[PDB]
C-alpha cells in the first residue's frame, strides 16, 4: 500500500508581484506602491510505491546560495532561499532511510532552481521531464547565462552526471507510472513545459501535485491570477482549468506549488505521512 | 500627395509595471521596492490621402473619466486619463477642417479604452477591426461589466450609432486601403487581435503605426520587455518580432503606442504633417 510523504525543503522569498501579477497597483492614492517580499515554502514529495519509490520535484541545490552559490548574484537577491541542513533533500530522504539510488523514477515538473536542484544526486533514476522543458533549459546553459530562473551550475551538474533522462512528448498525457500513479502534462505556461502528478491513495483518495503551475489558493481563484511574469499565458490559463476539471471529474484534492497556508497544514515528513 | 497628421489626446498615468512587467522587482536590498506612476500620451494619426481620409485609432470618450463618467472607478484610479478640451479628437479633427462624416475608413488597432473612445463619432466611414476582437469586446458588453479595458458605455454607443463594421479576418493580413496604405494584422498578443498600419509616405518614407503591440522603446528592447498582464504573451513576442522584421525589410520607423519621448519629438497636427 503507498506511503506519500511531503518534505520541507525551506523557504524562498520574493516580490509578491512575481506570485501573482499587478497585485496592489499604483493609483492616484498612492502613486509610489510598495510592494512585498513574501515567503513561501519549497517542497518535495516521495511515493514510497511498492512498484519503486518516486520522488516529485528535488528542490533547491545545497550549493545554490551565498558566496560560492551557483545561483547568479541577482538571482539571489529576488529570489533567496533560506535552507537549514536538514531542509536539504539529501538529508531528508536519509531521515526516510532512502538512498538517492533507491528512486527509480524522478518527475521533474519543469527545471526552474526551485524544482530541478537537486537531479544531479539521482544517477540511477529514470528523469522525467516535458521535452520542450528540457530544449529550452538547454539552450539557456549553451548561451552561458548566469542569471535567471535556469541555474547554469545545476544544468552543468546533470550533463556531468549522465542522468538518464526521460522526455515526455509536447502531445503525450495522461502517462500511468505505477498503479494509482499517472503524470499529468500540462503543456506550455509557467514553462516550457509544465509536468503534474495524480496519486490516487487508499484512504487519501486523489491527489493532485501542481507545482508552478498553480502557485498558490490566490492564484487558483476564481477568478483565476496569473504570475508576474509568465511564459504562455494561455497556456497558464488553460492549464489552471485542465486542473479544476481533473480535479472535480476524479474528487482530488489540489496541492499547490508554494501556498503557505495550505503547506502549514500538510502532515511532514518528519511526523509522518499519508495512505 | 497624402498628409499624415498626429493628434495629441492627452495623456495617461499607470503603474509602470502595467507597461513593464517586473520593472524593479523588490530584492534583499530592498524588499518593498516601490513603483513609479508614469506619465504617457494617447494619440491619434490621420492621414489625409487622396483615395480618402484614413483615421488610425481613436482615442478615448470625453465621457470616460469623472464620478458620473463611462469608465469604472478603480479603472478611472489606476489609469486616470487627462485632456484638456482641445484634446478631445472631435475638437482636434475640427482643427483640422475634418468633419467625423469625411472620414472613409477608421482602424481600430484594438478596442481597448484609449483606443476605441471615440468610434460612435463616425458613423459613415467603415470601421477595420480584427474579428475575433470585436467577438471578445462584444462579450463582455453582454456580460455588462463596470470595471475594465472594454468600456460598456463606449461598446453600447458603437451598437445604438449602427457603425458600418469590416472585419479583418484571423488569417487575413497586408490589406490594401490605399496606395501606400497597408493594414497589418498581428493578431492576438496585447489583445484578442491586434492591428497595425504601414504606411508609405513620398518624402518621409515607411511608417509602422504599432499601437499597443509595442507600447515603448523600452518594449521593444532588445531585449524585448512585455507588459505587467499580458493577454498573449507568446502572440506578443511574435508580433513584436513581426514589426521588428517588416520595419527590417521596408526600412521603415516604428511608431509605439505610448512611447513619451518619441512622442515628444513627433510633429503635431498643431504644427503641421508628414509627407
Ligand atoms: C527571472 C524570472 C524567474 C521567474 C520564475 C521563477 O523561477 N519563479 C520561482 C519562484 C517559485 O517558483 C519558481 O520557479
Ligand atoms: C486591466 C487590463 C489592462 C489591459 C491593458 C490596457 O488596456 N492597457 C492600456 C494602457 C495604454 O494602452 C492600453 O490599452
Ligand atoms: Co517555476
Ligand atoms: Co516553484
Ligand atoms: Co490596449
Ligand atoms: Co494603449
Amino acid at each position: 500500500q503507498p506511503k506519500l510523504y511531503v518534505m520541507d525543503n525551506g523557504r524562498m522569498r520574493m516580490d509578491k508581484n512575481w506570485m501573482i501579477a499587478m497585485h496592489n497597483p499604483a493609483t492616484i492614492a498612492n502613486p509610489n506602491a510598495p510592494t512585498e517580499f513574501i515567503e513561501f515554502p519549497i517542497y518535495t514529495v516521495l511515493i514510497d510505491h511498492p512498484e519503486g519509490k518516486i520522488l516529485f520535484d528535488t528542490s533547491c541545490n545545497p550549493d545554490s546560495m551565498g558566496a560560492q552559490g551557483r545561483w547568479g548574484e541577482a538571482t539571489q537577491s529576488m529570489f533567496p532561499w533560506t535552507a537549514s541542513e536538514e531542509c536539504y533533500l539529501h538529508n531528508r530522504l536519509e531521515q526516510l532511510k532512502v538512498r538517492p539510488e533507491d528512486i527509480k523514477f524522478v518527475i521533474a515538473s519543469h527545471l526552474h532552481l526551485d524544482h530541478a536542484g537537486c537531479l544531479e544526486m539521482f544517477t540511477n533514476a529514470t528523469i522525467i521531464v516535458h521535452e520542450d522543458e528540457f530544449s529550452g533549459a538547454l539552450q539557456t546553459y549553451a548561451r552561458n547565462q548566469t542569471e535567471g530562473a535556469y541555474i547554469w551550475g545545476d544544468i552543468d551538474a546533470w550533463i556531468k552526471n549522465n542522468l538518464n533522462w526521460r522526455t515526455i512528448k509536447r502531445d503525450e498525457d495522461n502517462i500511468v507510472l505505477a498503479e494509482g500513479i499517472k503524470i499529468l502534462n500540462f503543456g506550455s505556461g509557467h514553462a516550457w513545459g509544465m509536468l503534474g502528478l495524480h496519486v490516487q491513495l487508499p484512504e487519501k483518495g486523489g491527489i493532485i501535485l501542481a507545482s508552478d503551475a498553480v502557485y498558490s489558493a490566490e492564484s487558483y481563484g476564481p477568478p483565476i491570477k496569473p504570475p508576474g511574469i509568465i511564459y504562455d499565458s494561455l497556456g497558464f490559463v488553460r492549464s489552471v482549468e485542465k486542473i479544476k476539471r481533473i480535479a472535480k471529474e476524479t474528487n482530488s484534492e489540489v496541492w499547490f506549488g508554494h501556498d503557505s497556508e495550505q503547506f502549514k497544514r500538510f502532515r511532514k515528513s518528519t511526523e509522518g505521512y499519508y495512505e
